[PDB]
């Protein structure tokens, strides 16, 4: 059946905004996963998981009699899709169970792992999500094998359909670089937002870059991908060597024996894939990656053998039974156990990417320090496994259960506890009046609160106005934030704050984080008053101010908006059309198409554009909260044409006189072109819609102001 | 960006079920269009429309100073996409304004018509839907030009995204038949459910079949397509000649002058398309279809000149200025007015398809009767225009406003008024107990109520249990309905009915339509009781019983289920996989994926399968309402393989012993295969899910029982 995507493959796609509807979710509208989890008997679940480790099923027998390696890999792949550029991927939504991730080549036979966990999932039902269960199982595998974890938080709610993530443009699994849809250009520069070297891989190619078995060049890829997953050199080394202390790879025969991945398999496969024609197709005969490497002399127990082997032998290039490049220890005895036959032993083996930990000079220093000080290695690995598996969970307030680590970690973007009375409704009214008496304008107030709140992204639940990080490096210097204007607003709000707090007794005080947001609310109220209308903008106090030392400047850099169509901002010239980037921003803000539409139209007329641009400011009463944007956008009296100077700017002229009435960007005019967006704009541009527009604007403004408010969830 | 559809293009698509979410709808959750419409000043709207017909805009000047022909075409196209096979298309959702219909070649320049209506749309806002306004404008156009319409109903609520309709498989607009995706096979057999001869056409090619200008062969296509749009020969002739009493076609120059359709046009086009490089590109120079025909001497006034010309001249094959085949009156005077130059006149002209009305022998007899009796022609046209424009509106209960026709028409599947008090809650309890005491089984009761209610389709709002048409021809003899079993059930319910009604005082009585539904309710309660669970199934009385004489048997044929995966039923062998057909049926029933899932799993274990088939009956307590279907489908101890006899039937065997446990179809096992459906099944198959399964089942059962209950809206 031919579809709209076939006819118009470059038309803007809005379905990414209308994912995660109550239509596809089986749980009732009222279901609250945190509440269900909080009642789970987590200790019972962990007992069941421990039992499972050595309960081998014949349809996928356990290596060494212990599923722990398989499960650590499962948990590591669940978390390992995470990209810092957009916060997408990661373990927090359980997306490993859906397309495409359930069928990525690097996820081969993790279908079997997941199926092993169905009886437990079934037994505890809604009180433990698959998303949580996958991480918990990895933890229990570690514990079962003698490694003490740093802790565990529940609270990842399950999702019910695939997310729309850009995973690259290649049309071939595992395609090497430089093809027609290459994710690399220049001197091996990976395109943002990607964090893997090939389509369908988690990070890097275990044989080496584009298959070339060079550990030194492989290190470069490892460093770059892992940095794009928020991991530094120490964390990277700890995770790779820690992981590879356990289990084995699977490459017992040629890859051509492996059949269809799960999404391609027959209905009778019942959701599994990669069925293999090689010998028994499983166990001793398994084929997953094609590599045949067992790293340590005790693959089912924590040890210090990984670095003992890495440094204690010289390594020779060889091939697995499937023809894959890997490494064998020169002159070594057969000291590695076989996974199934007690009478067979094997020489130590390594991947190319394992040898990178020794042959890259900066990794070599860390690895040697871990070899000499295994307690340092064990602590680094524990910490990095916690980070790996919680990096997309958001503020600590979302962390559930009895194993949450008390230690506050910098990567959590921590927010201090509030320890004083909060402002009440009378105080909020007093502060809004002081703010409006100061001389700050509607445009300034709205722009500043928007700058502060709109850093939030739902993908990894980072950002937002909590913390008052807008006052700190690097937010305060971001171009989109208008650093000089912002400094002036903040100075005035800081003096309001200081004066209010100085007059209180008790310990009541207002945070600057709250005051920024409240001031934005005063600006939206005043804008409604400018339009002749009473309005009340909801405000919830309780944000705190984080310090500079609680704000990792390098980590915060991925939150910088380089495109923000809500402020008609584009930092540079991109390949992707600006309206595409607006929908991507809308998705990160968790907005539906209607919310995106009302929000942008209001921001326009309130003066939120960067640089005071008149692009899309379709009103003759700027700083008044009206539906002017939509009424004027849809007026057929105006004709639109791209300028000579710039094809991404448009001039709107009176159709009869030729006179210039407005200018706009693609972000502006898409509302008058896209057939679904223009249907939305029509509702808000109708003569019966001024009250609707204000009500809907205030609701979405409030939504944005509270996106990070998990302390009120 | 590569998507799941690219990787796995034949995987089943569930997004058709989660269209029309509250996420994409800008109106609040509580908005009720009927309430808004009921207070519209419809007369004021029609006054503004009447004024509009002769107020020309320079950006698309009005032919002859009158937009009436443009707007009649607009409304005929709005309604003209309707197919009886599935009820899809039609005017009732305003889908002309979205992709793909907004960009079909046959809809060329209707973008301009719709734009001309924005000021009115804007003025009246949410109180008149685009869907209604498109039809109302066609009516007003007819009225303004001297034609008395049969009436008008409002109540088509607007939609906010495109429907997922199968419009054919061709990858080229207007592709002639016999291509690699040909919609024709055999001796010019058009594939179901399609109702047009080419991709992007409303019905037929105005030049003739695949462009061969033969009126006799074009008649064949006309008859077949119009029959697939529920029109008979008399209605077809009336419509075509009626329409072509007005306006003109547009073909002033070559087609290559016409640019991109709206979905492909530049953002600056602001939702318009087909911009033409030919002279002024509009008005006297317009190009729409490429044909250049004006049918009558008064294109802005109702007349009987179309048949006068048709029969009063002989016709010669000629070419338009764009090279299209059309017909000109041999030896005629220049009596047809020009659309813009008062000093020019033209000879009469016709399309090939217009001459079909004279050269097809059956059309000729009708056309001649209409020529001799133009009052007959006007009445037939008025009735057929009403049918055309209301065919997908559903039961007369949905019809709103002051111009609804009082005459009840057979094609409306009419339901007699109820004229007696209804049963109350205590009566319903008494009846459920009588039904259960009769000996009728859970399987009988659930199967019969399902058979009666599940003919409903949301596409045109036909079908459902109201009417008790299950007792009548042709429903009572449909294979899916198990005619002999059904007759026995109905006899027993009819005796219960007679005994209850005989005992009442006052005029209280219960309809057989209500009793069939109530009995099904008693069967679901009893099945819950059989499982250890007391539940009350909601029931709403007020259905009435329609007669055989109020039931058009031929029209009812398109509602026969030839595939019903809810009953594990396939009447024959189809190209489309059965699971595809289940999701198509779920969409017709207005079901979400969770609803489809729960409902199927419960039906299985209640014994609703046709023929008492064991396929999918994964329980040892049939006729008890339990979640056994899901628990047993998801049990990894059972291995599934296609049978030798039939690849579409599967055996489930114990994995260890080989013992045969179950058999299933693709419809059953897709719940264990598809990654999204299996996630749903897992929720219902969990150990905490018994109460949820029962509650969700009862709610979806009740929803199906009430699909046609617009009397309670
Ligand atoms: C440069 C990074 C990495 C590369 C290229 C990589 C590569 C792979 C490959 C190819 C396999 C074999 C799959 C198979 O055939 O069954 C595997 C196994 C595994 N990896 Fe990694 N890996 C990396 C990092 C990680 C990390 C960070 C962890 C966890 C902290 C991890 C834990 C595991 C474990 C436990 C196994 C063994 C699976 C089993 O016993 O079934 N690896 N690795
Ligand atoms: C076999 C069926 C039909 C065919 C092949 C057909 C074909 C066409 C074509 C090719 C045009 C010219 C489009 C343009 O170039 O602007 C047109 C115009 C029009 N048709 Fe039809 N038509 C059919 C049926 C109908 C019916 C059922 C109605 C309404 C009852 C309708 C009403 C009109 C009107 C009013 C116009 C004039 C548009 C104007 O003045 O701008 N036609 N038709
Ligand atoms: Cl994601
Ligand atoms: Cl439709
Ligand atoms: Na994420
Ligand atoms: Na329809």
């Amino acid at each position: 059946g031919t579809s709209n995507r076939d006819w118009w493959p470059n038309q803007l796609d809005l379905s990414i905004l209308h994912r995660h509807s109550s239509l596809s979710d089986p749980m009732g509208k009222d279901f609250n996963y945190a509440q269900a989890f909080e009642k789970l008997d987590l200790a019972a679940v962990k007992r069941d998981l421990h039992a499972l480790m050595t309960t081998s099923q014949d349809w996928w027998p356990a290596d060494f009699g212990h599923y722990g390696g398989l499960f650590i890999r499962m948990a590591w792949h669940s978390a390992g899709t995470y990209r810092t550029a957009d916060g997408r991927g990661g373990a927090g939504e359980g997306q490993q169970r859906f397309a495409p991730l359930n069928s990525w080549p690097d996820n081969a036979n993790l279908d079997k792992a997941r199926r092993l966990l169905w009886p437990i999932k079934q037994k505890y039902g809604r009180a433990i999500s698959w998303a949580d269960l996958l991480i918990l199982t990895g933890n229990v595998a570690l514990e079962s094998m003698g490694f003490k974890t740093f802790g565990f938080a529940g609270g990842r709610a399950d999702t019910w359909e695939p997310e729309d993530v850009y995973w690259g443009s290649e049309k071939i699994w595992l395609e090497l670089s430089g093809g027609p849809n290459s994710r690399y250009s220049g001197d091996r520069q990976l395109e943002n937002p990607l964090a893997a070297v090939e389509m369908g891989l988690i990070y890097v190619d275990p044989e080496g870059p584009d298959g070339n078995p060079d550990p030194v060049a492989a290190a470069r890829d490892i460093r770059d991908t892992f940095a794009r997953m928020a991991m530094n050199d120490e964390e990277t080394v700890a995770l790779i060597a820690g992981g590879h202390t356990f289990g084995k790879t699977h490459g017992a025969g040629p890859a051509s024996n492996v059949g269809a991945e799960p999404e391609a398999a027959g209905i009778e496969a019942q959701g599994l894939g990669w069925k293999s024609a090689y010998r028994t197709g499983k166990g001793a005969d398994a084929i997953t990656s094609g590599l045949e490497v067992t790293w340590t002399t005790t693959p089912t127990q924590w040890s210090h053998n990984f670095f003992e082997n890495l440094f204690g032998y010289e390594w020779e290039l060889t091939k697995s039974p499937a023809g894959a490049h890997q490494w064998v220890a020169k002159g070594a005895d057969a000291v590695i156990p076989d996974a199934f036959d007690p009478s067979k032993k094997h020489r130590p083996t390594m991947l190319t990417t394992d040898l990178s930990l020794r042959f890259d000079p900066a990794y070599e220093k860390i690895s040697r320090r871990f070899h000499e000080n295994p307690e340092q290695f064990a602590d680094a690995f524990a910490r990095a496994w916690f980070k790996l598996t919680h990096r997309d969970m958001g503020p600590r307030a979302r962390y559930l259960g009895p194993e949450v680590p008390a230690e506050v970690l910098l990567w959590q973007d921590p927010i201090p506890a509030v320890d004083h009375p909060l402002i009440d409704a009378a105080d909020a009214a007093e502060l809004k009046a002081k703010v409006l008496a100061s001389g700050l304008t509607v445009s300034q107030l709205v722009s500043t609160a928007w700058a502060a709140a709109s850093t939030f992204r739902g993908s990894d639940k980072r950002g937002g106005a909590n913390g008052a990080r807008i006052r700190l490096a690097p937010q305060k210097d971001w171009e989109a934030n208008q650093p000089e204007q912002l400094a002036a607003v903040l100075e005035t709000l800081e003096a309001i704050r200081t004066a209010f707090n100085g007059a209180q007794r008790g310990g009541k005080q207002v945070s600057l984080a709250d005051l920024i947001v409240l001031a934005g609310c005063a600006g939206v109220e005043q804008a409604a008053k400018n339009a002749g209308h009473a309005v009340t903008v909801p405000f919830a106090p309780g944000r705190a101010d984080a310090s500079q030392e609680q704000t990792d400047v390098e980590s915060m850099a991925v939150l910088e908006p380089v495109a923000d169509g809500f402020r008609n901002y584009l930092k540079g010239k991109y390949r992707v059309p600006a309206e595409v980037l607006l929908v991507d921003k809308a998705q990160l803000l968790t907005l539906s198409a209607p919310e995106m539409t009302v929000l942008l139209g209001g921001l326009r007329v309130l003066g939120a554009n960067v640089g005071q641009s008149r692009h899309g400011v379709f009103t003759a009463r700027e700083q008044a909260l009206t539906n002017d944007f939509f009424v004027n956008l849809l007026d057929m009296g105006t004709e639109w044409k791209p300028t000579a100077a710039d094809a991404d700017v448009f001039e709107g002229r009176d159709r009869a006189t030729g006179e210039l009435k407005w200018t706009g960007t693609r972000v502006d005019l898409v509302f008058g072109s896209h057939s679904q967006l223009r249907a939305l704009a029509e509702v808000y541009g109708s003569a019966d819609a001024q009250e609707k527009f204000v009500r809907d604007f205030v609701a979405v403004w409030n939504k944005v102001m509270n996106l990070d408010r998990f302390d009120l969830a």
